[PDB]
């Protein structure tokens, strides 16, 4: 359960901004797997995506400040199996896919799309590989600061994002008007807080009604709800990839969750069944997660954007794959080597 | 028709700064005492009294606040309250005055940061902005625009009060803190959000055990959570401070509270719903409701305050004394709801 922080540029300045097709001919496709990109190329890909969406030119972002900000955000992640920089990078890449494939500019303002992308980059900053309930249980300084207001980790992720903006030479919004600077902070706060599953559960009925009635671009609340839905669709986007990606991400998720369970046991507390390597049956847990959490989010996305149909179909297909592979997975927890390759 | 409460305008200035800011002793020699009843000050003098309190606490000088901006901000906040019997500007003014009394009598500068005390006072002025004379449950039942915006997160009215405070700061010529650094401006917004949200009784009940733990172990001025808990406790003590005044005040405030609550109950009945017993003029027995409110909500707040600040003992004693007064009333009060003339002057 020990996950380290790497700390407390010239390559990016020389050729950090590349045409996205040079990264991969399939880079702007829903079939691209951003985890296939070497970690050392991810900062360049972030700048390339911001350039391709034209935010660097439109918002007059200083490229050296943007390169420093990207490197700070990357260094802001610890190394647990799942909640690491490669996860934030892949969530950011999905936001870019939504911009490139769906007609986002016809639903949201440019500033809202920009905040969604930056929020994707920052949304799990300084994650400890433990959930909100663990923060409360371990009586952590994060729980001491935020538990009374809800969403302990998410309030921390936003605080970490603000701390990077306040670091000398990293403020990518430095030249914005006081009104636009504040608008960015408010959007980042709302979007990052939307990543707490408890928040999604509380607003589900309202997202359901928005898709039922129809998206109204003149309704400010519809913009807020859509941003919440888009953010959760980016956070769960590993489930929209191929079966091999889904299988590997289950391995990473459960290695992280089971380490939390082991730590709770060492503290003399009984963990939730899903975090207990002695009780959890991964295929059943993943089928339930896909049915209750991921599939409804992508079905809502399909209802608002017809071009998103393939995402829901992929999630449903990955759910069916777990049922078919469960006959070969006869154990609780993970195998001795923590790998699901045998499936 | 008694549920219709108007806004004076939409979401007296030159006159407010003509003779300069008044020293508090010129307003009243008893202005900084726990025996002062701020509801006695004429409503037209309240904006000047707010500036006078900010000047006496040295916030205008220490933060170099622009006096015309502060005068406009004060007038916008005052105009931001509707006219229900209890949740009107005189309540926000009285709550702000109590904050000032805590500053003067409990020497808060030895427990909290200057910016925290400043945010507490501003939050007191703004904490019930645009109140409709209804509770949070009513917003959900009436399917209001406020419930549509905030019901999932709880504290519907309190999130609205904070939003209204922010809208005033965003009005041209009303941003009293726009010269603050980005870090300090954010600190002020976070403090105002937390302090206003602490006025939801459900929030107070959730943090109650932690407030008791803090009072038991002892306040630590180096502990950030202790500062946050203390701000919540002080805000709740300001919000219920009418109970620390004389019996005449407690009796009048019961009249105002129940006129407001019963109008909500009548409105719920007109909507085909059965309201809470405390809001139903046909079921409510005011002396017992007030004894319960005092014993289970108000007295524990002033007891925690006394535990943390010995000089606050007189506040707890006064609240306990007003509770004993309701026990005396319960043996000479034979009606449900309020009398037909809506007056408790028969007491
Ligand atoms: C951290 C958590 C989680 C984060 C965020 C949201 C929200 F944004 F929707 F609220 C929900 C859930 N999470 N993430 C995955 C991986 C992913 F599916 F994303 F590929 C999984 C998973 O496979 N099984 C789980 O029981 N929880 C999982
Ligand atoms: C609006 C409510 C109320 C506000 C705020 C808080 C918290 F901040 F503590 F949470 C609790 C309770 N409230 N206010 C009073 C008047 C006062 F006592 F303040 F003089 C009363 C009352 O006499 N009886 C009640 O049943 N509820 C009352
Ligand atoms: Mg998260
Ligand atoms: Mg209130
Ligand atoms: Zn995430
Ligand atoms: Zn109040």
């Amino acid at each position: 359960s020990l996950y380290k922080k790497a700390g407390f540029y010239t390559k990016l300045l020389h050729d950090g901004i590349q045409p996205v097709a040079a990264i991969d001919s399939n880079f702007a496709s829903f079939t691209y797997t951003p985890r296939s990109l070497p970690e050392d190329d991810t900062s360049m890909a972030i700048l390339s995506m911001l350039q391709d969406m034209n935010f660097i030119n439109n918002y007059k972002i200083d490229c050296p400040t943007l390169a420093r900000f990207c490197l700070m955000v990357k260094k802001g992640y610890r190394d647990p199996p799942y909640h690491n920089w490669m996860h934030a990078f892949s969530v950011s890449h999905f936001c870019y896919l939504l911009y490139k494939n769906l007609e986002l500019t016809n639903y949201l303002e440019d500033i809202e799309i920009f905040a969604l992308f930056i929020s994707c980059m920052c949304h799990d900053l300084d994650h400890r590989g433990t959930n909100n309930s663990f923060q409360v249980a371990s009586k952590s300084v994060l729980a001491a600061l935020y538990s009374s207001e809800g969403s302990v980790m998410e309030r921390h992720h936003f605080a970490q994002a603000i701390a990077i903006l306040n670091t000398h030479g990293c403020n990518i919004f430095d030249h914005f008007s006081r009104k636009d600077y504040q608008r960015m902070l408010d959007l980042m706060r709302d979007i990052i807080l939307a990543t707490d599953l408890a928040h999604h559960l509380r607003i589900f009925k309202d997202l359901q009604k928005m898709a039922e009635v129809g998206y109204d671009r003149n309704n400010k609340q519809h913009h807020r709800l859509l941003l919440c839905l888009l953010m959760t669709s980016c956070d769960l986007s590993d489930q929209t990839k191929g079966w091999k990606t889904t299988r590997k991400i289950a391995e990473l998720i459960y290695k992280e969750f089971f380490s939390q369970g082991d730590l709770e046991k060492a503290m003399g507390n009984r963990p939730m069944e899903m975090m207990d390597r002695e009780k959890a049956y991964i295929p059943e847990l993943q089928i339930s997660f896909m049915e209750h959490i991921a599939m409804p989010i992508y079905k809502l996305l399909q209802d608002l954007f017809p071009k998103a149909a393939e995402l829901y179909e992929r999630v449903a297909s990955n759910r069916e794959h777990w049922t078919k592979v469960s006959h070969k997975f006869t154990i609780r927890g993970l195998p001795s080597n923590n790998s699901l390759d045998f499936l």
